[PDB]
């Protein structure tokens, strides 16, 4: 049978799904949670042999070892040891559409582990075996006999060996295919592996066994009461003397308890279910669970004879919490959350996608110290430890079900077929029996990108029955369909409509209030952090804040799916789509994470950080009124940090301690502050920093910051009259200035300044010229490709206009000798086939100080795209350590991305002006500059820059980081004015009209001097 | 206005006069202007004008200059935005074009009076012999912005001699949301702390 191409066969001798077990023998051991001796881990080394198709592989392998089998570590997926090559295809499906078949072409692993088994566990009881994750589908042997098959690489198959094993030595065989029918439910947007990619364990449990157990809290108006009511049903030998016996505890002190026989109440003209059992347990004043305040209890589940005998113990961790919507609003614990959300898929640039505790406990430390609250699990279920750390650190989750039909055409053509239903019911049903009990979990969604069709209806309406207790949500097919509780569209725009046919994305704020629609709306992803990207984050965050069905969203995405690979030299480099050989491919769409693949973070984390903070400031007069977001907790470790400078002059600060309740303000008004008459902008920067440590951050973690400009003293004193006066010298071909030990050179021919010497030293490597392009951004590009341009994407219009071929022609270049200085004045036109695309007017004026002022007016033909940048440019000849500015920082930041940046004196190493994006575009800027230091050199007025190593041509000729090289020399962009990067998707122009430079006439002025 | 300076310079064809001025009151600045006026052999006259405003002042109503004209016209000629009165938050009604019209149609008779008839977008303003182009907005009348504000009913007005002038690089959004909150968008607030704007007067 080739069971892998009939989506009728989804499995063979599966057990049924549950909530983790570990079968107990002793209940203060599962009341601590610590391990057991009846659940092993067959974790670690392994035989691995790689076939071409099934039908390659040897009978002789079900009784033994093959020779030429390699021993490696499992979990893992076999393209992260190199056996065949991983695929990054985003929608189309990295086989031929044609379901329910597979290339006959089709990667087999075969797997095998020869271990041990105890003979106690064979002299009673049931000893089976667990495989938490296997991509992406398999056929399992133990000793050469044949026990069964699973489908949904997400989901554990579990399966009974008790009749296949014998004491001491036993081998399994594992025959897993890369494709098969489930893998038409498995098209997300990641990269294409295959294996025994989570953990393998052997469980064993008493004959007579807890089989399931769900539980439930439900509370009174006020949530000082709750019931905590548990059902729990078992398998086996069904007697009058079994009892369950269900305890709640708080640490160690049991806050109740109840004991009850066997059989549930009346259910029907047959009777009721014999073999269950519900205890109701009442609890007051419950410590309730948020992911503000990640309280718990422990739950305590005794199967036992009545007389004393505890036959096993099973139990979970319970969070006393309420989810509703009503009344248009989601609620938890009766109030209205405003969800900090990210996408996380589970990915490892050396792993794979197989997933371990210290990369987990990473990212949730790293989502908490970012001020994130909530995590989707895009796109099927996690590791079965991703919820135990949500519900002990606190992160509310999306579960998500393990399907995803992009590919097809139209999107629901599997969704919608009833053939199609059973497969993708196991594939709901079984992840709601796994993760009901995670009281992280908070909403159940369906899927993602399949459309929508019958089966997503028949599938919400079984969970609404099988657990009211939570939401169930889905986006496809328009996001507000009949399959869906929340609007959960994906990148709808704040205030842009996108009315595309079908299935439209409406501005957020529009879509709330169309005819008869009353749902909340939380996005499902939104942003997407794309290389240079988040621009316009701030515009949701506002929205959200302001309109209380806007309840926020989840950041597309966590990490960047990116890959090592090592170069000739074993140096490790970032790789993405192709990088493998892999075609078709979607080249760096794998990447549109807030943190690189190994952790460290991009620039925009800063910026979603700043937006998602839990506390909102106002300032009037000396009074700061702070405002807390928090629905449940006080501000208990918190204090608030002042400070005001001048111009980065610190000249006052101090200290607050924060006490605000939940939702309430506090009043600081400050001290008499400083009101100093020196030149210079005075601004006060506040800071909530948390005095003690937590389980997620240590102590003095920064939570909130926000800055306001006070008096501003303009200024007005003369500069003293100068000693000198430059000289100017002329000949046909340039215009030469000296002053001291200075001199300046202008080209006649090209109307540049050529060249600069500070004593004898030149200071230029290429001219100061104007700048109109920037190396383009992922979303500058969006989807367009050599192969199959789109004539829409920013990238392309200016391309298309002429702007990176544009040579400047000189209208005019003169020199003046003044009273004090000298006056060079200039003219350029750009020009592209007959058109002139830019005019730039500037005058350079040096005077006896030896500075040189320089003004620039622009003019941009009002029908040509509007350009990337208004700046100059040049490659310095110096390359000095550091950069020193007084602008916003420290780090780079745009004008659509710079709420989180502070005004202040900033000094870095010149590397960190430079982003390492996988991708290499423009990047580094720094914007609202007033004064930049570099070597000799300082730079005033009013612009922003970037300054690096990199060429804008060398960026946006090299595709990937590791390939660039540093240039001579220092190249330095200082923009008058530059263009919004855009985010809030990457494959349709996204900068929103006020970035955009349509002003048609553009002015900026500069002073260099050297210092 | 306190001068910071003024001086002036000859070119190979032009001279040009460089001023600097502050605005202050009770010690503060709140504005400083520096100029460039530049006559050529061709009897232009080119104004850049470059402004500073303290960040800590309320956003002004207008960044622009004026002055009272000797001469009393009898039509105004413009290349912008018209033919009506128009203002930053309330001109999409009006069409840029070439339009002509008598004086007195270039002042609105609010019963009480006050700054009023300008028209944006304009980049020719014709009036006597006098000519001025930029990427300005302006109002012209026979009423100087003080005769106004110290006027409360329009019948009270006298016209007074010559022609007051009034162009602005930039100007402030008149809002009316309601009349007894501020009611002018922020985007139409002149907030940016620096403005820049340049004109030529020539004769025609
Ligand atoms: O679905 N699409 O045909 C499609 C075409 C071009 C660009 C994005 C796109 O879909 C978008 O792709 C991004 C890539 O990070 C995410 O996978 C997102 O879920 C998806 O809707
Ligand atoms: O899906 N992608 O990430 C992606 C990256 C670059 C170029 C095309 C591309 O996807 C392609 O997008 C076009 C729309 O433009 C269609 O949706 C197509 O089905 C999708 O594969
Ligand atoms: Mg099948
Ligand atoms: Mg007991
Ligand atoms: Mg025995
Ligand atoms: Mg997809
Ligand atoms: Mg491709
Ligand atoms: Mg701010
Ligand atoms: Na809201
Ligand atoms: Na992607
Ligand atoms: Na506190
Ligand atoms: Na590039
Ligand atoms: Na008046």
């Amino acid at each position: 049978r080739r069971d892998w191409e009939n989506p009728g066969v989804t499995q063979l001798n599966r057990l049924a799904a549950h909530p983790p077990f570990a079968s107990w023998r002793n209940s203060e051991e599962a009341r601590t949670d610590r391990p057991s001796q009846q659940l092993r881990s067959l974790n670690g080394e392994w035989r691995f042999a790689w076939f071409p198709a099934p039908e390659a592989v040897p009978e002789s392998w079900l009784e033994c070892d093959l020779p030429e089998a390699d021993t490696v570590v499992v979990p893992s997926n076999w393209q992260m040891h190199g056996y065949d090559a991983p695929i990054y295809t985003n929608v189309t499906y990295p086989i031929t559409v044609n379901p329910p078949f597979v290339p006959t072409e089709n990667p087999t692993g075969c797997y095998s582990l020869t271990f041990n088994v105890d003979e106690s566990w064979l002299q009673e009881g049931q000893t089976r075996i667990i495989f938490d994750g296997v991509n992406s589908a398999f056929h399992l042997w133990c000793n050469g006999r044949w026990v069964g098959y699973g489908q949904d690489s997400r989901l554990p198959s579990e399966f009974d060996l008790s009749a296949f094993l014998r004491a001491g030595e036993n081998r399994l065989a594992v025959m897993v295919l890369r494709w098969s029918d489930g893998s038409y439910l498995e098209d997300q947007d990641m990269w294409r592996m295959s294996g025994i990619f989570r953990d393998v364990s052997l469980l064993h449990k008493p004959t007579t066994q807890i089989s399931d157990f769900h539980v439930a809290t439900r509370f009174n108006d006020d949530f000082s009461r709750a019931v905590l009511e548990a059902e729990v049903q078992m398998c086996g030998e069904l007697r009058d003397y079994l009892r369950v016996t269900v305890s709640l505890w708080q640490g160690e002190t049991q806050v109740a308890s109840g004991t009850a026989p066997f059989g549930g109440e009346i259910i029907d003209e047959r009777g009721g279910y014999a073999d269950r059992v519900t205890l109701r347990l009442n609890v007051e004043n419950p410590k309730l669970w948020s992911a503000e305040i990640p309280n718990l209890y422990r739950a305590v589940v005794e199967l036992h004879t009545a007389d004393g005998t505890l036959i096993e113990a099973e139990a979970c961790d319970v969070g006393f919490r309420e989810v509703r919507i009503e009344n248009g609003l989601l609620l938890l614990n009766g109030k209205p959350l405003l969800i900090r959300g990210v996408n996380r898929h589970e990915h490892h640039p050396l792993h794979g996608q197989v997933m371990d505790e210290q990369t987990m406990v990473q990212d949730i430390l790293l989502m908490k110290q970012n001020n994130f609250n909530a995590v989707r699990c895009s796109h099927y279920p996690n590791h079965p430890l991703w919820y135990t750390l949500c519900d002990r650190y606190g992160l509310y989750v999306v579960d998500e079900a393990n399907i995803e039909t992009h590919g097809m055409v139209p999107m629901n053509r599997l969704t919608d077929d009833p053939r199609w239903l059973p497969a993708m019911s196991e594939r709901v049903t079984r992840m709601v029996q796994r993760d009901r009990n995670h009281p992280s979990v908070i909403i159940w969604s369906l899927g993602n990108e399949s459309g929508h069709g019958a089966n997503h209806d028949a599938l919400y309406r079984w969970i609404k029955s099988v657990d009211p207790s939570r939401p169930v949500q889905y986006e496809g097919g328009g996001a507000d369909t009949t399959a869906t509780d929340i609007i959960c569209p994906m990148y709808a725009r704040v205030d842009e409509d996108q009315p595309f046919p079908a299935v439209p994305k409406w501005s957020i704020k529009k879509w709330l209030s169309l005819p008869g629609e009353t749902r909340p709306l939380i996005l499902c992803q939104y942003a997407h952090a794309m290389g240079n990207s988040l621009g316009g984050f701030a515009k949701y965050w506002q929205a959200f804040r302001q309109y209380p069905r806007l309840q926020g969203g989840f950041v597309w995405d966590w990490v960047d799916q990116s890959l090592i690979k090592y170069d000739e030299n074993g140096n490790p480099w970032s790789a993405y789509g192709g990088d493998f050989g892999d075609t078709p491919n979607d080249r760096q769409f794998c990447m549109n994470g807030l943190v690189f693949a190994d952790r460290t973070p991009h620039p925009a984390l800063t910026e979603a950080k700043h937006q998602q903070q839990f506390f909102q400031f106002r300032l009037s007069g000396q009074t700061i009124e702070v405002t807390s977001e928090y629905l449940f907790r006080h501000s208990d470790n918190e204090l608030l940090h002042w400070m005001v400078a001048l111009d980065g002059k610190p000249l006052a600060s101090g200290e607050v301690p924060l006490d605000v309740a939940p939702q309430g303000k506090q009043l600081i008004e400050l001290p008499e502050l400083p009101q100093p008459e020196s030149a210079g902008q005075l601004w006060l920067t506040v800071r909530v920093v948390q005095p003690n440590a937590t389980a997620w951050s240590e102590a003095g973690h920064i939570s909130a910051w926000q800055q306001w400009r006070l008096a501003e003293n303009l200024s007005v004193t003369l500069p003293a009259a100068s000693h000198a006066i430059p000289h100017l010298t002329t000949s046909e071909m340039d215009f030469c200035i000296e002053l001291g030990n200075k001199r300046w050179q202008f080209n006649r021919q090209s109307g540049f300044l050529s060249q600069m010497w500070i004593g004898d030293k030149k200071q230029l490597l290429t001219p100061l010229r104007d700048q109109f392009t920037r190396a383009p951004l992922d979303n500058d590009i969006g989807v367009s490709e050599a192969t199959r341009i789109d004539p829409n994407a920013w990238v392309e219009r200016w391309k298309a206009a002429g702007h990176y071929q544009a040579e400047a022609a000189l209208l005019q270049c003169t020199a003046d000798t003044l009273a004090d200085a000298v006056l060079i004045t200039t003219a350029h036109a750009w020009q592209h086939q007959g058109k002139t695309l830019f005019i730039s007017r500037k005058t350079y004026r040096i005077d006896g100080s030896g500075q040189m002022a320089i003004t620039v007016d622009v003019e941009v033909a009002s029908d040509t795209p509007h350009p990337a940048r208004i700046g100059l440019n040049c490659q310095l000849a110096q390359v000095a350590e550091r950069v020193n500015w007084l602008g916003l920082g420290p780090q780079e930041n745009y004008p659509d991305r710079l709420t989180a940046a502070c005004f202040d004196r900033w000094d870095l190493p010149l590397s960190d002006m430079y982003t390492p994006y996988v991708f290499p575009s423009e990047n580094g800027l720094r914007c609202g500059t007033r004064e930049l230091n570099y070597g000799p050199h300082q730079w005033r007025g009013d612009f922003q820059f970037n300054i690096s190593r990199y060429s804008q041509q060398q960026l946006m000729e090299t595709s990937h980081r590791h390939l660039l090289h540093a240039e001579e020399g220092t190249w330095l962009n200082i923009d008058g004015f530059h263009m919004g990067i855009g985010g809030d998707d990457s494959w349709s122009p996204s900068v929103s009209a006020e970035f955009q430079l349509s002003a048609g006439r553009y002015h900026y002025q500069l002073v260099w001097c050297q210092k």
